[PDB]
């Protein structure tokens, strides 16, 4: 069996047993993260050894532990106690979400704040939000969540339409104490509902949409073997799933004639941060690390046939661990299908008389996650012509506030009295490259303009330049859309038939990066998001751009510390980290439920093949 | 009934009869352009007066004429004799292209150049290309084409694989004279063939692609009335066709409740320039104005069901004039269909228990044109959520040269001895805006970064600023991807329910603009291409960014001359001109036939609606 196969329910049950017998999984213990470890570097790695990494939380207040288990041999490999004031707290537990609202419901200060606003405590929902690191010295070493309140007029009401501004509370979820309740003043609670299924708001549903039927009468063109190995139109890869990162792609390769040629060893979205740009003290701390703090894989949706995924769909149902080590299946959590993608190539030639048209198609691997008010779709696309593309789709309900009388420079008005603070959604793609093998390098390619004069007498010439990034200290790069800047990952030891190194070109969308002040807490904790491109030398413990323990970590972990080793990256085993994001000034059309907006990146072959790789596509 | 209906064969025959009766279309005359004029401003106006504009060429060398005729009344409205050395030559005629190869085949200088290369003149194809304006004083006032040679080994051979470098000739196509033959030296003719249907090159065709079937059992959701009026999912528009511009969209409007709200009065691609960046004297003059010089609508393909357009397709077959005034139908030249477009909106709410998913779709209007080696697809998209998007798809065969022995800074190597010069493909979209009516203004929106300090103590705030463009002299704008720059077209006299002006936001791709030296001939003739955004006050005669007569015209017309009027554009009838393009450094994978690459722009509502406009979309 493949070492890259999905974790099975049986594997997770064995991890639980091993931890139990070792004395590491008592009634006070909770599993905050569990995932399978990738095989170590080894082109001849023979014996099967499936190992799992576990973060163990203690609800009584004892120190948490990081444990590595071998399910193959049934042993604990290492177990380290963690000093969370130094290295960061563990990810937020699903069961800690409920605790915030219930603790506040009995706090005298919370109740007095609600009574001043004539709000029934039974109708006040509390969003439990990650705390970050700011000025409160008493929070160092404690698990803190912060809570913001929303009113639910009835059980099916959309609470996001009724933010309770001017009020925030901080809670220690281990000792179960409310540390602070801050009331900065009374704002009216917006009264309009935002119930997008209420006929009063939708009006009569349209009757004009006729069905679109997409079928594959002979079944799909791809095959799935060993549970998660995909072969499709010369592509070969393994579809993994991790509770923190979500869908992970392994061993992406392309069959060029008789040879299977590697392209990407591992592709994932290794972090995503949602920083808010409202300076009100009610929200100026608000930054979601959806991947690092919340774990986007554990909130993956079950995707419905004909609604979420349309066509001839093949599903995967990944298995994760719950907080006690029991396996939990995410039924239909991953959709896979191919779809038509228009014209691939076309030419009508006057001189030869030949008319030629071929159609394109793409393989789609997707999942959707829901973190509170937000819903995100993650889509990986493989195209016939060798292009690889990632797309994030952002939808859900925007996070709301009051709209202040007299307006705001940092908040959009969506409805009478209802605001939506400005924010960004910034992703980090971790691309462990393997262009024809592991000896790779990155070049930055800029367009070069030339001045009219000798050798360019008509002033028409233009050119390009490539700069090799040779060391990590010079491999932190910024976009430059005006000069057409792209980055090429090549293998200097593998040449095409023209004797040039084979390569792939990364095309970014060139959206703005992190806008916060460079001195801010979020700029230190999300340093990856301040630059478009980072290149590191591969190391097996350098997994996330924000470090292993993001929750309440003081800053600098991850990419800034990796880069500081200043390692050789010129013709080496390297990892590309690409930052890309959406800057969201909410519009009235985003309310009461937001239409999808998108961002992504793509990689295209650049002299990887000896000619077009789609000459053998049939005419249809 | 509709004044925006497509021209009919009868109208074109009637124009021919009117011109003949008036003495303007004798046997020495040729129609170089014929198109219907849009109604003048005034909702109602002329009851029905269909007017046509005609450019009449004279093959005996007499001066050409611009003529306006009323087909309704059977009259010539105006006829002006043109001074082409001043205002520009007429577009190239299809019959002039054939002249070039035939004239050169009997020229002693051409024959000696081919004899020096051991080439058989019967196998040498000549690409006839527009001449531009350079240093040759004898070309002023004459219709010139320039020829580059390619060898065709046999009648079905792709001649583009065999460029004859070092050789170019200039031809007067009216007096039938070869003016100059320039031979800068013998280059080897690349010998490899580029025949992408030859099994020796394709290999065995794939048997792995299973069919994808897209059908609409109840027919499409849009209706077509009056030949070219579309209603689809609250959108309303008319699809026009012009032999110069191709597909033109008129009267784009959205039905919001019981109000039909205008958005765009007229949308077209009003110019497209393809400048080459090779400083060799054999090619340094090479710039295609596909729209203005060649007329892209004239070369539209007939699109094949199931190959070019897949699904439940509705076709339009526009009628154009040939060079004698006879109607010519372009059968199946426009495809229209709706497409599934994934998730529209999605949210699973923990507090209400409601799970909500809706799917998106788009309406597609497309045509394809072939100009020599290149093929371009023009796609207009309408989405459920009010988004409008344009996409250009570039494919075909790249233009080739020899690859010099010691390499090149301006040419890519594609195959042994075979080069492809660097070039760009740059488009100008002309958007005659009508956001809720004709009183519009444009604002430039930049993100604003804020420094940590008083009122921003945690350094997290960020904002935006909008700058109104009030006069034409300040409305020539550049992109700035780093600051997230976009442009908003709003109506200051039409407010949404929050008392804010309704608007649409233009999102650019922020690709490089024209790279040539600003002193060059092409920078003067294609001045529009040097900036991303221009805004003018509407005027009936300001139709193209390059002026009416582009062929062999120096600078002095087009957008720089319009802008000098410095007209008020703050709440007025305005036109937005957006430049966007691809910079093409050809790759090996582009050879021997290029996979599609794309570029475009989109417009999204920005407080145009009072809430999401897709709340009434059904589940299905
Ligand atoms: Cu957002
Ligand atoms: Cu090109
Ligand atoms: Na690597
Ligand atoms: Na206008």
């Amino acid at each position: 069996a493949s070492p890259f196969r999905l974790a099975s329910a049986g594997e997770i049950s064995e991890v639980q047993g091993i931890l139990r017998t070792a004395g590491l999984l008592g009634p006070e213990k909770r599993i905050a993260y569990l995932g399978v470890l990738d095989p170590a570097r080894g082109a001849g790695s023979e014996a099967e050894d499936r190992r799992f990494r576990v973060f163990i939380h203690d609800v009584s207040g004892a120190r948490p532990q990081e444990v590595t288990v071998s399910v193959t041999n049934g042993t604990v490999i290492s177990a380290v106690e963690l000093d969370t004031a130094a290295t960061g707290e563990l990810p937020v537990l699903e069961e800690e979400f409920e605790v915030v609202e219930q603790l506040l419901a009995t706090d005298e200060r919370w109740l007095k704040a609600l009574a001043a606003r004539n709000l029934d405590v039974s109708k006040v929902r509390v969003a439990p939000l990650s705390a970050g690191v700011f000025e409160y010295a008493e929070e160092r070493g404690r698990r803190i969540l912060r809570g913001l309140a929303f009113v639910q007029d009835f059980p099916e009401d959309s609470a996001w339409a009724h933010p309770v501004d001017g009020l925030v509370a901080y809670v220690d979820v281990v000792s179960k104490e409310v540390t602070r309740v801050i009331d900065t003043g009374v704002f009216p609670v917006p009264a309009e509902h935002g119930n997008y299924t209420d006929p009063e708001l939708t009006g009569p549903l349209r009757t004009t949409q006729k069905p679109i039927s997409i079928t594959q009468p002979e079944g799909p063109s791809f095959t799935v073997t060993g549970g998660n190995h995909i072969e499709w139109e010369k592509w070969s890869l393994d579809v993994g799933f991790d509770v923190r990162e979500g869908v992970v792609l392994h061993n992406i390769a392309f069959r060029d004639g008789d040879r299977l040629r590697p392209i990407i060893n591992r592709a994932s979205i290794a972090e995503m941060v949602v920083p808010y740009g409202d300076p009100s003290p009610i929200r100026s701390w608000q930054n979601y690390f959806d991947t690092g703090e919340y774990l986007v894989g554990q909130y993956a949706n079950s995707l419905e046939l004909g609604c979420d995924c349309l066509g001839d769909i093949t599903y995967l149902s990944p298995v994760i661990s719950d907080a006690f080590g029991n396996p939990r299946e995410i039924r239909n959590g991953i959709c896979m299908h191919e779809e038509d993608w228009g014209i691939l190539a076309k030419h009508s030639d006057l001189w030869s008389g030949i008319n030629y048209t071929r159609r394109n198609r793409r393989m789609v691997i997707s999942f959707f996650t829901t973190i509170g008010n937000y819903d995100y779709g993650f889509y990986w696309y493989l195209y016939l012509d060798g292009t690889i593309e990632f797309e994030a789709k952002a939808t859900g309900v925007v996070f709301t506030s009051a709209f202040p009388e007299g307006g705001s420079d940092n908040i959009s008005q969506l409805a009478p009295g209802l605001g939506a603070p400005f924010h960004q959604h910034i992703f980090s793609a971790r691309l462990d490259m393997a262009i024809d093998g592991f000896t790779n390098r990155v070049e930055e390619e800029d367009v070069v303009r030339q001045t009219m004069g000798p050798g360019n007498e008509r002033g028409n010439a233009f050119s390009r330049k490539r700069t090799v990034l040779t060391r990590e200290s010079e491999a932190v790069r910024e976009a430059d859309a005006r000069t057409g800047r792209t980055w090429i990952i090549s293998n200097p030891e593998s040449k095409n038939r023209l004797n040039e190194p084979v390569g792939y070109k990364l095309h970014a969308h060139n959206q703005p990066t992190l806008l916060a002040d460079p001195g801010s807490s979020i700029a230190r904790r999300a340093a990856f998001a301040t630059k478009d491109l980072w290149v590191t030398r591969y190391a097996d413990d350098e997994r996330y751009p924000t470090g292993d323990f993001v929750n309440q970590h003081s800053g600098g972990a991850g990419l800034p510390s990796y880069i500081a080793q200043d390692r050789d990256i010129d013709g080496q085993d390297i990892v590309v980290w690409h930052t890309f994001g959406l800057t969201h000034f909410p519009r009235v059309e985003d309310w009461p439920i937001m239409p999808v907006d998108t961002v992504g990146f793509k990689l295209r072959p650049e002299g990887f093949f000896d000619r077009s790789p789609v000459l053998d596509v049939p005419a249809n």
